[PDB]
């Protein structure tokens, strides 16, 4: 039931090294997995910066955050989850 | 009144009703609400009877997607929300109305 509740939350690609190419791969991966998303640009989105600064524990951008601050992973973690065929689960079945 | 209405509205859940340009327009609404710091969740009228009924009853012909406050307070469809946001009055539309 975690799933239904999470599926109602917006998923964000946090963006702002290799920033654009990695952001493009996140866009392609989430699209291929039928995961809807929008961008938040930490260049101009102060709430986004706070969330990332508070939870990233050092992770480089870009990344994926569910809802207000359920940080899911940075680009490398998202790519690994996708390679494990478990991306929808990592995003919609967690916490 | 007014400040009272605001406080009561701050207790209400805000929803984006979604299911043409459905995906691109819904994306915009999400970005707009997010940029206005308005917390929200999605409702898919495809599988959500209440939301589907609410839209049918109150839209008066407006195309989806849209924004709904509480159970039945239709704030606007995507175009109205985009106009309100352009006018810098989206937050007033949502929190200062009965």
């Amino acid at each position: 039931e975690i799933r239904k509740l999470n599926e109602k939350e917006p998923v964000y690609i946090y963006t702002s090294f290799h920033m654009i190419p990695r952001t493009a791969r996140l866009c392609t991966i989430l699209t291929a997995n039928r995961i809807p998303f929008t961008y938040r640009d930490l260049g101009t989105d102060d709430e986004a910066r706070k969330v990332w600064k508070t939870f990233s524990k050092g992770r480089s951008l870009p990344g994926v955050v569910r809802g207000h601050n359920d940080l899911i992973g940075n680009w490398e973690e998202i790519e690994e989850a996708n390679e494990d065929y478990k991306l929808r689960e990592l995003i919609y079945d967690t916490i």
